[PDB]
């Protein structure tokens, strides 16, 4: 199935990832939300996620932004395990450790669907 599962008010997916993008942990929502647990995430990359309709011109943005040790943010379509597909607001921001850029931490909530209709025809526009 590709349909939508509507995320409640309080859902905050939190997730960690190291340099290159793969996945050093998750919260409990997070492995609710996706359907992969804790284990099958941790030493995989974050695109296991992805959900085929997202531009790359999204996440080019992200790491060059990320790369500079600036804050990234915005409307992310992903897909669980079953594959339907969930819209969030991912907030990525660099991790530092002793002056060094360690990672990237992402708390994403839910995507008020007024974001989904104003980026679906940039993104057809983008990728
Ligand atoms: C903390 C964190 C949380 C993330 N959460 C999500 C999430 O919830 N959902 C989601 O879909 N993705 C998420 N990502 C992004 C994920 O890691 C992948 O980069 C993304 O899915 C795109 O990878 P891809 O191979 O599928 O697409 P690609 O074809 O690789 O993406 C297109 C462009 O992305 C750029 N790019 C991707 N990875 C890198 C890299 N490591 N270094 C430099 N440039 C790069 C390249 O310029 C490339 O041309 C997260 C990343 C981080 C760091």
């Amino acid at each position: 199935t590709q349909q939508n599962t509507p995320l409640a008010d309080d859902t905050t997916l939190m997730s960690t990832t190291d340099l290159q993008g793969y996945i050093t942990h998750a919260n409990d929502t997070f492995v609710q939300v996706s359907g992969y647990t804790l284990q099958e995430l941790q030493g995989q990359p974050h695109n296991m996620v992805r959900h085929p309709d997202m531009p790359k011109a999204v996440f080019a943005d992200m790491w060059f932004t990320l790369k500079k040790g600036e804050p990234w943010s915005g409307i992310v379509k992903n897909r669980r395990k079953n594959g339907d597909h969930y819209w969030v607001r991912a907030n990525v921001v660099p991790m530092v450790r002793e002056g060094k850029i360690s990672g990237y931490m992402s708390i994403r909530t839910r995507a008020t669907d007024e974001e989904i209709a104003a980026v679906e025809p940039l993104y057809k526009a983008l990728n």
